[PDB]
């Protein structure tokens, strides 16, 4: 049912400082072994007047590669699926709202995307566009109320080098009953997101993630 190679597709709507939106999505990955392409289309609202590194994460958790016994959540949710939520606060006052679907329909993961960024300061890298893409990243998960709750820092690289920091608080959903679900452990996921490719002043933009969990691979005292 989630096969070694799976494909997926995506339609992304929203609003960042006023300015509407679409996208849509399609790629495929290795669900087992973390990694993932998607190729993705700017439909309406291009050439966006922001920075598309904004949006790189709310293009996948079903491709996560899930090693020591540690309960994959996001693969038993499915034939059902699950969602996403999320708010990223950045440094300088920017925040992005997410709230997304995941859904298996016919062999195919569909992936359904609302956005909304609000506060992006206009004299800021983001709306100047001056990013140059993320560093890897580590999210700690840990389970609340029968899902997953996700925290993250990351940051984006500028233009003079440097960085902007943003900081992540998710919240994962299963549409799967809990008692059909084995909840991991506190566990952390370190990730990799890089652009492979871009075109046409990034309304075309081809996108390349890398993930592995872990449970704390250091010597405890306890």
């Amino acid at each position: 049912l989630i096969t070694e190679n799976m494909h997926m597709k995506l339609y992304m709507e929203g609003t960042v400082n006023n300015h509407h939106f679409k996208c849509t999505s399609e790629g495929e990955g290795k669900p087992y072994e973390g990694t993932q392409t998607m190729r993705i289309k700017v439909v309406e609202g291009g050439p966006l007047p922001f920075a598309f590194d904004i949006l790189a994460t709310s293009f996948s958790k079903t491709f996560i590669n899930h090693t020591q016994g540690i309960p994959d959540f996001f693969k038993q949710s499915f034939p059902e699926g699950f969602t996403w939520e999320r708010v990223t606060t950045y440094e300088d006052g920017g925040v992005l709202t997410a709230t997304q679907d995941t859904s298996l329909q016919d062999g195919c993961l569909i992936y359904n995307v609302k956005i909304r960024g609000v506060n992006f300061p206009s004299n800021g890298p983001v709306m100047q566009k001056k990013t140059l893409g993320w560093e890897a990243s580590t999210e700690m998960l840990y389970p609340a109320d029968g899902g997953l709750e996700g925290r993250s820092d990351m940051a984006l690289k500028l233009v003079g080098g440097g960085h902007l920091i943003c900081n992540l608080k998710t919240t994962y959903r299963s549409k799967k009953p809990a008692k059909n679900l084995k909840m991991p452990g506190v566990y952390y996921v370190d990730r990799r997101l890089e652009r492979i490719k871009e075109a046409d002043k990034e309304t075309y933009v081809e996108q390349h993630e890398v993930a592995v969990a872990r449970y704390c691979d250091l010597p405890s005292k306890l």
